[PDB]
């Protein structure tokens, strides 16, 4: 099965272009969109770093003109693109292995260029697509609609919301001295081009990690929250009706009942989800990783003091409270009306709304894909 993929620019002046990438069923093989229509698989190149040999914008009609309509075929792994004025430099490695835009590295050719993505995956059982802004928000919101069984939207950024989280995060840089003014990214015409998450400014410096931004950001916070489970109880609630564990903090082990354990994290893992205590290992039991979704959820909110049982009992209104928080998901929160800002921000507390970015259908007929408003 198949189904229509409608890139559409709603109100932006001049020329905009879309890409879409992924990785055909089953074969593995990565695959780009063509304007015609058609399906381009790269061979793999005769050197690392070779342009992609065939030209893969897609354009745009002109804004209100409708959409331009194709055939979407099945794939994973996938995104699309878009880019004001330019088109995006791709290139191929030995592979064949698609070299994607680097948002947050500075020597990308597209750096200085305006660009956004979105991500989905449209295999048989269904077409899903997400809206996230766990990594980076951008110039050039992505609002979507998928129509199938159902009718789901996503609601973009709002026009200006880039300029909004990069002047809050530059205030916020002013008053506590962090760097959060480093994660914005400005052309050269003055105009903000994107801001990214904090572990995204904080991987090269995985190397030096005495150089690295934010490395004591919460460091006197996380051991504040061990001293206190030292002597209380804390009360994950599994959720989805598993119930709740209790923890405790003995030297620098929280150790939950059921042996499950987790070493006494740093500002590198409340930030990436995914080192310390929260790395994903397959080795895990299915309560493991309940746990340790809640409990980086909470140290992210900043709630691991206020409220000794969650999520179960907490609101919106509890999170990202002080000076020492995730001030990256605060202010993306306050400036998007949808869609999740941090890798662990699906925890939510039972009878709460779903605000993930998500939209998926089982029969999917049309993805409209849009920019602007
Ligand atoms: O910016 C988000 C991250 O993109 C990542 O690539 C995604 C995943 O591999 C996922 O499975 O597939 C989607 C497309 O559907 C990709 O966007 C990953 O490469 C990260 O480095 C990057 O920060
Ligand atoms: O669309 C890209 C995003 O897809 C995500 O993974 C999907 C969900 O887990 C869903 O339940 O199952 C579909 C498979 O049909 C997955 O595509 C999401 O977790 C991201 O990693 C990814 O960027």
């Amino acid at each position: 099965a198949t189904c229509e993929l409608a890139l559409e620019n709603k109100s932006l002046p001049g020329t905009v272009h879309a890409y879409v990438t992924g990785h055909e069923q089953g074969t593995d093989r990565w695959v780009l969109l063509r304007p015609d229509g058609s399906v381009y698989r790269p061979d793999s190149p005769g050197a690392p770093q070779t342009p992609l040999p065939v030209d893969c914008a897609i354009p745009l009609k002109g804004a209100g003109a409708g959409p331009v309509v194709m055939t979407l075929p099945q794939m994973y792994g996938a995104r699309v693109y878009f880019v004001r004025d330019d088109k995006l430099d791709f290139y191929l490695n030995p592979g064949p292995s698609l070299v994607e835009p680097a948002f947050a590295t500075p020597t990308d050719p597209n750096y200085g260029r305006t660009w956004s993505f979105c991500e989905f995956t449209f295999n048989p059982q269904q077409l899903y697509a997400n809206i996230s802004y766990v990594d980076l928000v951008t110039a050039l919101p992505i609002g979507l609609t998928l129509e199938g069984d159902s009718t789901h939207t996503v609601a973009p950024l709002p026009d200006g919301a880039v300029q909004r989280i990069a002047d809050d995060l530059t205030a916020q840089a002013a008053s506590d001295g962090q760097p959060w003014d480093k994660l914005v990214t400005r052309g050269s015409d003055g105009q903000v081009l994107r801001v990214v998450s904090p572990q995204n400014l904080m991987a090269p410096f995985f190397d030096r990690p005495d150089q690295m931004p934010f490395r004591d950001l919460f460091t006197a916070q996380i051991d504040e929250v061990w001293e206190k489970y030292r002597s209380t109880d804390l009360r994950i609630d599994l959720q989805g009706g598993r119930g709740t564990l209790s923890g405790r903090v003995s030297g620098d082990t929280l150790t939950f009942e059921g042996g499950h354990t987790f070493v006494k994290p740093t500002s590198k893992d409340i930030f990436t989800c995914n080192h310390g205590p929260f790395a994903n290992d397959p080795a895990d039991s299915d309560d493991k990783k309940a746990l340790l979704a809640r409990i980086a959820a909470g140290f992210n909110r900043s709630i691991m003091l206020s409220h000794p049982q969650q999520p179960n009992g907490t609101t919106v209104a509890d999170y990202y409270k002080g000076g020492v928080t995730n001030h990256w998901s605060r202010v993306v929160h306050a400036n998007s009306p949808i869609g999740y800002a941090f890798p662990y921000d699906d925890v939510r507390p039972d009878g709460e709304p779903d605000v993930s970015g998500a939209a998926h259908d089982g029969n999917p007929r049309r993805f409209t894909v849009s920019v602007g408003s």
